[PDB]
């Protein structure tokens, strides 16, 4: 019922997945085989620095609620659960750019190592406060009306 992704211990909390294999083409025109999810699940991301609550779709982000230590360790945290997600947007943001083994952790290893076409991609939005938390820039700056997509800082 656990599993474990990009150091992080993920633990489903609600929702279902069926699996379906779909050809993608990143960013560089490469073809990947991955294996994606269909379903609204909700899950429990467990670090040593970040936690976070991820509400995820068939290929869409829903929503993440992450906290953490400092501002590598909520970059960690956004990393993983944006390569979680499968969205085509983080697809796509595999920009330059080839992938040398899964799929799934070829991502995640190239994203980890840097994550600014990544994050530069995504897309933010304004937050309305009604969770009280606190948003971030696709820099990790701090902000108190804008946030990256579906992401929210919590304490
Ligand atoms: C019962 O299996 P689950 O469906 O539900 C817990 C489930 C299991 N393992 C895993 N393990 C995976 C994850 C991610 C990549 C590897 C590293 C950890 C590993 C693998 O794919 O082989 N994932 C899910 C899973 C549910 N929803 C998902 N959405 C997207 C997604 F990439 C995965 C998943």
């Amino acid at each position: 019922s656990s599993f474990s992704f990009g150091g992080f211990t993920f633990k489903r909390t609600s929702g279902s997945s069926i699996k379906r294999e779909e050809e993608v083409l990143t960013g560089n025109l490469q073809t990947l085989k991955i294996r994606v999810h269909e379903g609204y699940e909700e899950f429990t991301m467990v670090g040593k620095r970040a936690t976070a609550i991820l509400r995820k779709a068939t290929r869409r982000l829903v929503q993440l609620i992450v906290s953490g230590r400092d501002e590598q360790s909520i970059a960690e945290a956004i990393i993983v659960a944006m390569v979680f997600s499968q969205e085509d947007c983080m697809i796509k943001a595999v920009r330059g750019n080839f992938v040398n083994l899964n799929p799934m952790h070829q991502l995640l290893r190239h994203f980890q190592k840097d994550a600014k076409v990544l994050f530069q991609n995504w897309g933010i939005e304004h937050i309305d406060n009604v969770m009280g938390m606190v948003g971030v820039l696709p820099d990790m700056t701090p902000s108190t009306e804008m946030s990256m997509r579906g992401i929210r800082v919590s304490k």
